[PDB]
């Protein structure tokens, strides 16, 4: 229960078996003492707080709550520090990371996903007699509509759904008014079962401003003509759209639902990481160097089994050898890059000469860290002087 | 070893200590929708199938294997492979050797290098048991003397194999100097580290002429070491991957698997499809076979235009290099039965995002929002670590046991 995997990748010794995520201090692992396994997921405590402190003291010019994105990191740990600084709630793709959020204290989810199957259903049902517990998720068709309101009929509970809309060529959503209708229709036939909350969309599978304006501006009149005939379950009534790149476009248009009073805007932002430009790194990954087999060539302890492709080639960033008293930071002037990266090993290349060694360490910074983090089980945060203070697990 | 209760790819798992060998008592069936979609499931009768085959060959032509663990991480599976006459285990890193470990794996070839004081540390705890048996390899210099160092101070001695290389490849010493240096330092630690043999990855290189050059070096230094008896396990082991390039290593290694003083192992892929070099490479020796043994299944969510369907897999569910999922059986909840998917149905996947898929269908298609899809994977293996959980099914769909995975 919040205990460290003693089997898992990235750590030190961990001698026992329920040892608390948060007391990983009395382990006294330090990474530059190479009490821990390498390869290593790597947090800076002091810059996940300064991320944390910078979103929270973003003041919106526009009426707009966010429900950050919680698939790239599945870590209730951060889940429940993003909420203590002012998140609305988690978004969510899937049943089973639902069920992870809400055993991690997630107390509102929206899942911006269809929900389907039997075993999906049931596993947010089974969420659903905490009366404290705020669950959303998406329908786009009468028959989705249908399994639903026939599933949580059958099991006597209540389900807020959100109406998506969507885009040809797009991904999921209505794509007209006739569909739009129908799927409303649906929702009346289960009054005491489904409960209609708001309005969604994905404008980001659109290019274009005028494309995206217009599709803002079919959910904005939808939302309204809902709230004139009354047909909302929930006040307020949600509206969401992902207003990450589409920000701006996206809190001026959808302002126009807000001035009912009967409409908040909930936006579903990505990775806090890296509303984002004093947002520091506070992931890197760390590798050995294994073997310097050519004066350009070395190998490092690193593969696509640490970090996603998807993340960006691993960039040198500090380097370590142990016994000393602290890293150095690498200069891109010292060209060390990697070219090259296999299951378990990465190719760098470096200058001839250049002072490294065999079991020298190099921490990389990787472009998308979120997406790297499906890789690890077990995330390690550090104090700034490279001592372990909290072991993050994640629900991959 | 117990059910994960908060694993994706499960039904419904009502205790924290349920045994993974005891999941047939849960009742869970695919078909009933007991189980959470996306899903990865294997078929009994297929894994042992394969085993059965893998089995019969070794028997045939007298190989001993160590299949790659790395792409499964899941010692339910070594394992079987170990029950049914594999050598050992070829695996990566230290975490993976100890997590082999714990699952009763006895006998480990890690195929690296060993580096860094906890990854060492690691590998000392479990050489306390007298029945393990381990070998890592030894590149360079600075790693034996590394190596040396932390072994003397703990009082363990270890098993490494050199590594040969070539210029322009991975790892592996390029050269007779580099060779000698390696083997010199390896002598400076005598009751520490044990010279058990030879190692190299042949498939760094692509022209044929190249790699029996490769494997005529790796012979000749075995033989000049034997002759010498610079080895400190009788026998002593020659190891090449011998599966893409199986019948030219196995020409090479002719001699060297013929004397006593030496055992060749071989280091195959995959065991979970035709698709490993050992097997395509046997055909003609040879002259029914290696089966794809895993499918992923998914619900379809939406069907929001004629043509295109959106399937609840993604790449957290479907590893890239797994290749693109194919669809290959459609099953609606209620029927006694999936049907199978041909060609002609029409069905292609043309998207994969993070936890959705799209799926190109002919207007009018038989498909349904709920409806299950099964779809194959080239390189089934290799998509093992977008799941902590893997389904074990009979011909049934009932669930026979769950797989977990170390990574
Ligand atoms: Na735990």
């Amino acid at each position: 229960g919040a205990t460290i995997d003693p089997y898992s990748k990235g750590l030190g010794m961990v001698p026992g078996t329920s040892i608390q995520l948060t007391d990983a201090a009395r382990l006294e692992w330090n990474l530059l003492n190479e009490d821990v396994s390498l390869p290593a997921a790597v947090l800076y405590a002091d810059r996940v707080e300064h991320n944390l402190k910078w979103m929270q003291a973003f003041v919106a010019e526009y009426g707009v709550k966010l429900a950050p994105h919680g698939k790239t990191t599945m870590a209730p740990q951060l889940f429940r520090r993003q909420l203590e600084t002012g998140a609305w709630g988690i978004t969510l793709a899937t049943a089973h990371q639902v069920r992870a959020a809400y055993h991690g204290g997630v107390s509102r989810v929206l899942m911006a996903n269809q929900l389907v199957g039997r075993r999906n259903m049931m596993m947010v049902a089974e969420l659903l007699s905490d009366p404290e517990f705020e669950f959303f998720c998406l329908v786009d068709s009468v028959e989705g509509v249908e399994q639903l309101g026939e599933f949580f009929k059958s099991v006597n509970k209540q389900l807020q759904v959100l109406l998506e809309l969507g885009v040809p060529g797009g991904r999921t959503g209505v794509r007209d008014a006739a569909q739009r209708n129908a799927v409303l229709e649906a929702i009346t036939r289960y009054p005491d079962t489904l409960k209609l909350a708001g309005v969604e969309l994905y404008e980001g599978v659109l290019k274009e401003e005028h494309e995206v304006r217009e599709f803002l501006q079919s959910a904005v009149a939808v939302t309204r003509e809902l709230v004139e005939q009354e047909r909302f379950a929930r006040a307020p009534a949600v509206l969401s759209g992902a207003g990450s790149a589409w920000y701006d476009v996206v809190a001026e248009e959808f302002v126009k639902a807000s001035e009912t009073g009967k409409v908040e805007v909930v936006l579903r932002p990505g990775c806090y990481l890296t509303m984002g430009e004093g947002l520091l790194p506070a992931l890197q990954l760390w590798a050995y160097v294994q073997s310097i087999p050519e004066p350009d060539r070395a190998i490092i302890g690193l593969g696509k089994r640490d970090s996603a492709f998807d993340a960006g080639m691993p960039e040198p960033a500090r380097h370590y050898r142990p016994g000393n008293e602290a890293p150095r930071d690498i200069a891109a002037s010292e060209g060390w890059e990697i070219f090259g990266l296999m299951d378990q090993h990465a190719y760098l290349r470096i200058p001839a000469g250049a002072d490294l060694k065999v079991g020298d360490m190099i921490a990389f910074d990787i472009s998308h860290p979120c997406l790297t983090f499906d890789k690890w089980r077990q995330v390690l945060v550090v104090d700034p002087a490279y001592r372990v203070t909290e072991v993050i697990e994640t629900f991959f």
